[PDB]
């Protein structure tokens, strides 16, 4: 809620991406990606309390949205197995992470909108 | 070739062939005039819309008729049509290549301009 | 608020797009556009209320966010003279339309987010 | 030719040149093996990473080191990188391009398939 928020949107529906499994992961020092936190997206389209301030240092993330699992559940064939949003968490940013994404069969876009 | 138009298909991972598009250039009553139209071939891409001579200095706007698009398919979208509006060659003559990449409840318009 | 509300958000800075002018217009009997309503982006890039359920009537509607004097406010050069986004309102489908825009300074977005 | 990568910058309206890109495909342990690399060309391109033979049926990473592409223009921007996965060739061999358009805050990628 508070310090990672993720909003996913379906440009072929016009409408919040509901139920979709989202997955992030933290670098380790040998350089693997450790589980952090996960959920599924709400009927906004929304997930909110992935982590605490308190657990939200400066390190590497990664975001996995699955994507593939969505669309072939509304029966149409999409092209990537998910999405991924890659970023280094910086404290001399802004307190407040959106990572939005905005999918289409064969595309996707994401935003970072980073807020006080 | 000034002006090219390319459309791609976000749902099928294609070209969007036969789109038609239309050309108006504003005139000195701040009306729009009609200047080029034509269709996307089985590439997506529409060429030879104007000559160097004739694109001059103006504001123009590029119509991208989606809705039809969209119709022939099946599918009923959101938006009338992609509207492309934009100051051309005030600094003197350049190539434009507008995109529009579609989906149903979305889409998104680029420029790429390079000097000659 | 209710019916149709518009969010803004700035590619390059990752951030809601404040104050950015928004002018709707709605498609009168001789093919006119007509001044429908107006407003500005609050400090997180959203206009509400625009409208109400009762003057929100079926018909084709334009909304214009004025990109090119958000860009130049910025130092930034860019490409579009605005993003125009042009519908037809259906009292058929949801209550509630978002016109959402994501804008970088030679390219944009939009998608509508229709909801119950 | 049956793999192509193209980035674009939405900031500048132009092909985004020396972009790195890596190419890993998944291995039989669930590991990613280095497949090919490469950097955009004057025209943002990316030919000539691989084979008809070579390019079996598999998953695909395509990682665009877009990081260093903004740093190198002096922009400190949100993605480390920006991440294209997808299985291939799974109905028989196809021709891909994958479309990156980036900003400093915001990517999007587009797959562009062909049956040859
Ligand atoms: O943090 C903030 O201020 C808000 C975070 O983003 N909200 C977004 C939002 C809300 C409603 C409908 C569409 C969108 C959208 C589309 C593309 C990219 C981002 C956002
Ligand atoms: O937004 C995105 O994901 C991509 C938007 O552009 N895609 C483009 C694309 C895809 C395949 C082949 C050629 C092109 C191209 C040429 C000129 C200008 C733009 C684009």
């Amino acid at each position: 809620k508070c310090p990672l928020m993720v909003k996913v949107l379906d440009a072929v529906r016009g409408s919040p991406a509901i139920n979709v499994a989202v997955h992030v992961f933290r670098k380790a020092a040998d350089d693997t990606w450790e589980p952090f936190a996960s959920g599924k997206t709400s009927e906004s389209g929304e997930l909110h309390g992935l982590t605490t301030e308190e657990e939200f240092v400066e390190g590497i993330y990664k975001v996995e949205i699955d994507t593939k699992s969505y669309w072939k559940a509304l029966g149409i064939s999409p092209f990537h197995e998910h999405a991924e949003v890659v970023f280094t968490a910086n404290d001399s940013g802004p307190r407040r992470y959106t990572i939005a994404a905005l999918l289409s069969p064969y595309s996707y876009s994401t935003t970072a909108v980073v807020t006080n």
